[PDB]
């Protein structure tokens, strides 16, 4: 025993160890277990010391045995199964070994080297599982013996041993526990006093070789024993009260305290020698206590941080140097007169348009300070964590600290809810290099002499597995404590250079925020920022005003109370608009830095303006940032007097009138320049450009009303911004998808919309994508990329959109050989227009800028609380990149000028009745005029019921049954008088065409007692009003003639009542696709046996389907198709009729297919059962309608 004790001790003392009695005893336990068994498992707290344990026990057992050690590290769960073990391709049979196959094969078949003359030590250091043990379950039983699916067995020879390291056994069995040795590291190996020591001596392994001697002893002894007093002790006792965020322990902070301060030290080197022992002494306190203060603290919000100053002025001896907050230490005049000092703040000096360089920050004493710590940080080789609120200026101190130097480039990576591994490596390839040597095996290097930064943004996202382990965080571990990764395809060892990682995040208890693991966060310098406590932004915008107020140089005075206005704007939002009333009300500084760069751009593309036009114009601006998001008329009332309250607090001024948000048409279209322009002119002007569009593209009937005209000023005012990614969430049937057309169509851009079914992959969105993004940047085409929430039929569309908003690219789409060919392309393009480039660099920087301005990406979103739209609004790459604008739904005034629109063309017979009912029920739902108010009020009334008795709850309540029936109105009523070209018949014509109209539109789906129901409470409303009808009205015998009556039945239609009248719905309908949605098959019989021998029919599911319809629709064919449960998104061209109009033909494009139609052609859907879903596109175009039997 005696010589392993000693054996173990020199070990120790070799690595700097301390042998506490309790190491001892825990390296003397895996001593003896590892002597009958082979898998090992250790487990315990992240910084345990297990690692540290296992290690000195092997350099012990290679003194005391002088047999060798290899070692294999592996962070398994890094790894796949199919790149640990072995597996088949896609149909070769050649056997890729995967990692630890690999290794077996070397340690057993090599037989050159000295593998029998070494143990081999293999750590699997990570959580570990039931299906990764399993996989190897044969290893730990008695067989010994590694079993493949390629069927080969490989015996283990003694050598070969185990360890699993880990923090946890929650997912493993007791099957794997009873076949290995467990040891339980229940407590920290050592004290802190000596972890300190450790580290201390650790780092003057690296700074003692340089220094000559003579300063290096004198420095190590006069920092040795200040550090190592009692009362520093004691402050680590006082720190375990304090109000840290992510929470590591105080044990686990030392690196950090530690490597700051050496780092610190060694850096003033060169002055030191001259100084007196007292000033020097006061130089190494402040150094020690600042590095203390942020190693402990510096994760704590601000005030923790004052306080605890105090307490470390008080525990360290009051004879030296104080410490306080501001402190820094300049280098003034000569070397040695250091000057401790505070807000040497510069004062910037911006012109206008740097308004709008991102690149550009406020000197502020905060920012002064955290760029400081952060570059000192980044010096010291150590991994950092920015966390803070979203828009606490995580990036913008990055930036600005990184910016100035020279030395340190910057990767950005912006996470979200499924990053890989392989999305890090395309991310570093463009910027990094590899190189083989057999000393490092493959470095990886940057590509230049520098040093480089991957900043890993919103690295508190990605989805962990089952077992709770998030794959990248574990990554992201290994780069930082192994320097290095295993290249799983090649199965060699990556060792990487120079490259540091700076995480950010937002705070664990954020919604689908994932908490990380302390085994990773151990190793890094965590910070928070937070929110510049109001008064700083109230100067920092003091400045952007004054900026910008340079144009306009006479009203520079009043930039405070503008920038006053601002923030307080901004407050009172972010109070009374929280996330409990809608998820999305989220509100950052960011939404200030978008509204004075608004303004900017509003006044230089302006004319001459008055102060009552710079209120409009900032009320304006305010609106459109502000409350576009906002849902519910009472927000907006209240945003409407919020805004009055705060012009009335700081700018007082006589002329300002409405400020209602249709009351300040700020236009750019009518005039060369911005401002605001009158209703009626634009009313007019976009009449006659809309009527222009659709008879140059296609024929879409479209009613103009003042809702329509604002949101078209709100897209125009997103497409004219450099980098506008703009989100339309509402209703179906509202205008999202052509008002994108029309105001592109004005602005000139082209439009893309993917052409995705129910196969498209991954593939082929990258095809998409990659074609539009060589579009814009090659040929410069400035295209407006229409996105709908059906597109993103999975999950990897929303990451690449995500990297795409996030960035300007897709590192992805233009990897290896592609990159070279892009670099060609890019070179050739830059020398035809002159501009000549030659680094890649350069060439990329001008590729990302010109797709940054030369994109534009607007979302439709149809309901937000689908669990992908959820997904869409809650992404943090498009949530803050996307104006979100929230169309929502259509109000009674609305519907009301669009019937009374539609309405007003059609001939109405004068009836002497309709005036004496005005007197009476007084509802006040619209000014009291004549049969086509009576009408509108009828028709708007019936839509609401209709939307209550139908129990649709909230939102998804599109105007598409209002505007179908009223078309439909048209059609019968002017029949009718046709059919009448009597005294008591004429006047009931209109209430019986009426209730015609509503049965087409809104019975299809109706039980026959909810029919019943509606009849009433229709009835009701035209007895309410002075709509008289046929007392005896039957819709059958009104709408049916005896002949068509018979032909169905001889068709053999069933002689069921409630049958009739789905069949007249569905014969009646023009231009409206029936959906017969009757699991009773007969309806596919009886279309055939009306419509004979040219009845086609097809389904979604004969993959011949697109060609034979395409053939189908040139014969004028009828078409029947089966399996509704399914669509296919190519059809939408049939269904929601649009067909771009030529002279002598009509043409639609199913899919590239620029068909002509043949005219006679008719689409019916078919489907089996009301438990399939129906896509909502289709739902709210399509005549839904059951032949279901039913019981009432
Ligand atoms: N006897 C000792 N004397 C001095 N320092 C020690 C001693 N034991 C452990 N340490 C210090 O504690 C640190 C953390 O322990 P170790 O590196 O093994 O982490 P770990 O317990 O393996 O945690 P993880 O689960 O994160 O891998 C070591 O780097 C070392 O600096
Ligand atoms: N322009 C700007 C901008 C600003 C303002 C600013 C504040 C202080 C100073 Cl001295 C100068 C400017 C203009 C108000 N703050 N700000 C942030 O906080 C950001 O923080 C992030 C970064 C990445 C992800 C997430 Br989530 C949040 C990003 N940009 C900005
Ligand atoms: N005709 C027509 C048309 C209509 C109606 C209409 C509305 C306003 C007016 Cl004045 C006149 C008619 C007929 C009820 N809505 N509508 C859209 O919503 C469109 O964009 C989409 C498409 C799919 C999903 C989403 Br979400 C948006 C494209 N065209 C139309
Ligand atoms: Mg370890």
């Amino acid at each position: 025993s005696k010589a392993i004790v000693q054996c173990l001790k020199d070990a120790g003392q070799r690595s700097g160890f301390s042998m506490s009695e309790e190491f001892l005893k825990k390296c003397m336990q895996f001593y003896y277990m590892q002597k009958t068994q082979q898998a090992l498992i250790l487990v315990g707290k992240a910084g345990c010391g297990k690692t540290a344990t296992w290690k000195t026990v092997i350099d012990a057992m290679a003194i005391f045995d002088g047999h060798a050690n290899v070692v294999y590290v592996i962070d398994t769960k890094v790894l796949t199964k199919e790149s640990l073990y072995g597996s088949m391709l896609k149909a070769t049979l050649e056997w890729r070994d995967g990692l630890f196959t690999s290794i077996l094969r070397r340690v057993n078949d090599d037989i050159t080297g000295t593998f029998k003359n070494s143990r081999i030590w293999v750590v699997f250091d990570s959580d570990l599982d039931p299906e990764y043990v399993e996989a190897m379950n044969s290893v730990l039983d008695d067989n010994k013996i590694l079993t493949l699916p390629n069927g080969e067995r490989l015996p283990i020879p003694p050598n070969f041993r185990i360890l699993f390291e880990t923090d946890n056994l929650d997912h493993t069995t007791p099957a794997t526990i009873t076949r290995c040795g467990l040891l339980w590291f229940s407590t920290d190996v050592c004290s802190i006093s000596s972890k300190i020591d450790h580290l201390l001596n650790k780092s003057y392994e690296a700074l003692d070789n340089k220094l000559s001697m003579f300063e290096l002893d004198k420095l190590k002894d006069l920092i040795s024993d200040s550090f190592d007093m009692a009362s520093l002790t004691n402050i680590f006792t006082c720190s375990n009260d304090l109000v840290h965020i992510l929470g590591v322990r105080t044990f686990n902070k030392l690196e950090t305290a530690v490597q700051l301060a050496v780092h610190l030290i060694s850096s003033y080197r060169q002055w030191f020698q001259n100084l007196d022992d007292k000033s020097l002494k006061d130089v190494i306190t402040l150094l020690i206590k600042r590095s203390l203060l942020y190693a402990l603290a510096g994760d704590s919000t601000g005030e923790s941080q004052r306080a605890f100053i105090q307490t470390i002025n008080t525990y360290f001896g009051h004879d030296s140097q104080e410490l306080s907050d501001y402190s820094t230490i300049v280098i003034a005049n000569d070397k040695l007169s250091f000057s401790s000092f505070c807000s040497e703040i510069p004062s910037v000096s911006l012109e206008a348009h740097e308004v709008m360089r991102p690149d550009i920050v406020i000197p502020t004493i905060d920012t002064i300070k955290h760029e400081k710590i952060f570059y000192d940080l980044l010096n010291s080789k150590r991994g950092i964590i920015l966390c803070g609120p979203p828009g606490s200026g995580k990036t913008m101190i990055m930036n600005n600290a990184l910016r100035n130097s020279s030395l340190y480039d910057v990767v950005g990576i912006n996470f979200s809810k499924d990053t890989t591994t392989e999305h890090i490596l395309s991310a570093l390839h463009r910027h990094t290099n590899y190189v083989t040597t057999s000393k490092g095996l493959t470095l990886l290097p940057k590509s230049d002499i520098k040093n480089l930064v991957l900043f890993c943004d919103e690295i508190n996202l990605p989805k962990l597995d089952k077992y709770g382990s998030q794959n990248v965080v574990l990554f992201l571990r290994q780069l930082m404590e192994k320097q290095g990764f295993w290249k799983t395809p090649e199965n060699k060892w990556v060792t990487i250079e120079r490259i540091h990682i700076v995480g950010a995040c937002n705070p664990p208890t954020d919604p689908g925020r994932i908490p990380m693991s302390e085994r990773f966060t151990r190793h890094a310098a965590i910070l928070y920022l937070g929110y510049p406590s109001g008064k700083s932004l109230s100067q920092i915008y003091e400045i952007y005003y004054k900026a910008i107020f340079k144009l306009v140089p006479e009203f520079r005075s009043y930039t405070e109370p503008f920038a006053r206005a601002s923030v307080h704007l901004y407050n009172e939002c972010k109070a009374r608009y929280s996330t409990g009333l809608q998820s999305h009300y989220l509100f950052s500084p960011r939404e200030l830095t978008r509204l004075v760069r608004g303004v900017y751009t509003a006044i230089n593309t302006g004319p001459r303006q008055t102060l009552r036009s710079l209120i409009r114009l900032w009320a304006y601006e305010a609106w459109r940032i502000f409350a576009d998001r906002l849902v519910g008329v009472k927000e907006k009332n209240s945003f409407e007097q919020l805004l009055y309250e705060t012009v009335d607090k700081y700018l007082p001024n006589q002329d300002l009138g409405n400020i209602s948000s249709t009351s300040l048409l700020f236009s750019g279209l009518l005039s060369l320049d911005f401002k605001e322009v009158n209703k009626t002119d634009l009313v007019n002007f976009i009449e006659e450009r809309f009527k222009t569009f659709c008879d140059e593209e296609l024929e879409v009937p479209m009613v103009i009303h003042e809702s329509m005209v604002d949101h078209i000023l709100r897209i125009d005012r997103a497409l004219k911004q450099v980098q506008g990614h703009m989100m339309l969430i509402g209703a179906s049937r509202t205008g999202k998808t052509i008002l994108t057309r029309f105001v592109a169509w004005l602005n000139g851009l082209k439009i893309v919309q993917p052409k995705i079914h129910r196969h498209s992959n991954l593939s082929d969105f990258d095809m998409i994508l990659k074609k539009a993004i060589s579009d814009c940047s090659l040929k410069e085409s400035r295209t407006c990329l229409i996105i709908d929430e059906s597109n993103i039929l999975e999950t990897a569309f929303l990451e690449r959109m995500n990297t795409l908003l996030a960035n300007a690219d897709i590192p992805d789409l233009f990897q290896g050989e592609e990159y070279d060919k892009l670099l060609n392309n890019l070179r050739n393009k830059t020398r035809s227009l002159g501009l000549l480039l030659d680094t890649e660099q350069e060439l990329y920087d001008w590729f990302v800028g010109e797709i940054a301005k030369n994109l534009h990406v607007v979302f439709t979103i149809c309901d937000p609380t689908n669990n992908k739209s959820s997904a869409m609004i809650s992404s943090p790459a498009l949530f803050n990149r996307c104006i979100i604008n929230w169309m929502g739904d259509w109000d009674t005034k609305t519907m009301s000028q669009v019937a009374n629109n539609m309405v007003d063309v059609i001939p109405m017979e004068f009836t002497d009745f309709i005036v004496p009912e005005v007197n009476k029920e007084l509802v006040f739902t619209e000014p009291i005029q004549t049969i086509r108010d009576a009408v509108v009020n009828i028709l708007i009334h019936f839509d609401r019921n209709f939307y209550q008795k139908m129990k649709v709850g909230v939102n998804p309540r599109s105007p598409g049954y209002f505007i179908d029936g009223l078309r439909a109105l048209v059609k019968l009523v002017t029949a009718k008088y046709q059919d009448l070209q009597f005294s008591k018949t004429s006047q009931e014509l209109i209430g019986n065409c009426i209730i015609s109209s509503i049965y087409e539109t809104y019975f299809g789906h109706l039980n026959e007692r909810e029919r019943a129901d509606m009849l009433v409470i229709l009835k009701r409303l035209l007895g309410k009003f002075a709509v008289k009808y046929d007392v005896n009205y039957r819709f059958i015998d009104y709408l049916v003639t005896l002949d068509e009556k018979m032909k169905w039945l001889e068709c053999g239609l069933d002689k069921n009542d409630y049958f009739l009248e789905n069949m007249s719905i569905v014969m009646n309908s023009q231009d409206a696709v029936p959906f017969l949605l009757d699991p009773s098959s007969h309806m596919i019989t009886v279309i055939s046996n009306y419509y004979g021998n040219k009845t086609v029919l097809l389904s979604f599911l004969e993959e011949g389907f697109v060609k034979r319809l395409e053939n189908a629709i040139r014969f004028g064919s009828v078409v029947i198709i089966q399996d509704g449960e399914f669509f296919d998104p190519i059809i939408s061209r049939l269904i929601s009729r649009e067909f771009n109009h030529a002279g002598n033909r009509v043409t639609v494009e199913i899919g590239d297919h620029e068909v002509d139609v043949s005219g006679d052609f008719k689409l019916f859907i078919h489907s089996c059962d009301p438990s399939g879903d129906i896509p909502i596109f289709l739902r709210s175009r399509v005549r839904l309608v059951h032949f279901v039997t039913n019981k009432e």
